[PDB]
């Protein structure tokens, strides 16, 4: 039912504009994550992660009292390290939004606090194979089965994030797909205590037709690509939901557990 009118030449134009900036606020995008993972890119290979000897010679290849702690803190710990500085890169992505900026500022802060972890989670996958995760922008490359031999309760954390991952990256998206799916989730009209939720809604139901619109074009293998996304939308809030839940767990059990500022105030009313 595809035209080519003034609304569709928009759509693309919104398209163009968002990996535009999404390739300017994320230095590690998804097709140079992949080109690493293959081995095709020209760079030299991430070190690689596998056992605890590599663990160790890893914090000397890789460019107080932290150190002192045990290898699975220090791992959990440079995952936080990691999230914030994801939460600064999807900040200054939401600001290129078209009409992000023209909100309410609370209720871009509200919106970034309730969607920055379903982004953090989703563009984890594009870091992630059926082997491992890389790490520290793509200079390393951490193992599944290492993150899963870490001592109870760390050894099973990235466990949903890795099989999350598996499934959404049979999808086959790129970086222009998203771009888009990244803004759409941003854009929730849903978040709790937004102050007005109707410019929201319009700005994500064009975006949702821009996105629409992109998986059609970029993808002609697949008429259920949409779909499957609005449900990857919900998945990422049971993930952020799951990932709440085990950090009550690992705090009964490890209350000597320091969680960074910015993140203890993400997760205050995050459920
Ligand atoms: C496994 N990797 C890749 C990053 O893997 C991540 C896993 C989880 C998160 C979410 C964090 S952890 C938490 O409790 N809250 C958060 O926001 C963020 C990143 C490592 C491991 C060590 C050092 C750096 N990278």
């Amino acid at each position: 039912s595809m035209q080519l009118n003034p609304e569709s030449a928009d759509l693309r134009a919104l398209a163009k504009h968002l990996y535009d900036s999404y390739i300017k606020s994320f230095p590690l995008t998804k097709a140079k994550a992949r080109a690493i993972l293959t081995g095709k890119t020209t760079d030299k290979s991430p070190f690689v992660i596998y056992d605890m000897n590599s663990l160790m010679m890893g914090e000397d290849k890789i460019k107080l009292q932290e150190q002192s702690k045990e290898v699975a803190i220090r791992i959990f710990q440079g995952c936080q390290f990691r999230s914030v500085e994801a939460v600064q890169e999807i900040t200054e992505y939401a600001k290129s939004i078209p009409g992000f900026v023209n909100l309410d500022l609370n209720d871009q802060v509200t919106l970034l606090k309730y969607g920055v972890h379903e982004i953090i989670y989703t563009m984890l996958a594009s870091l992630m194979n059926k082997d491992g995760v890389l790490i520290s922008e793509g200079q390393g490359f951490m193992t599944r089965e290492f993150l899963k031999s870490l001592r109870k309760p760390f050894g099973d954390f990235m466990e949903p994030k890795f099989e999350f991952a598996v499934k959404f990256n049979a999808l086959e998206l790129d970086d222009s797909d998203l771009a888009i799916f990244i803004a759409v989730i941003i854009l929730s009209g849903d978040r709790p205590g937004l102050l007005n939720v109707k410019p929201i809604e319009d700005i994500q139901d064009n975006l949702l037709q821009a996105l629409e619109l992109q998986l059609k074009l970029n993808h002609p293998e697949s008429s259920q690509l949409f779909a499957k996304l609005l449900q990857k939308m919900t998945d990422l809030r049971q993930i952020v939901t799951e990932h709440v839940q085990l950090l009550q767990v690992i705090k009964k059990t490890e209350t000597d557990m320091s969680l960074h500022p910015l993140l203890q105030e993400i997760y205050k009313d995050l459920y």
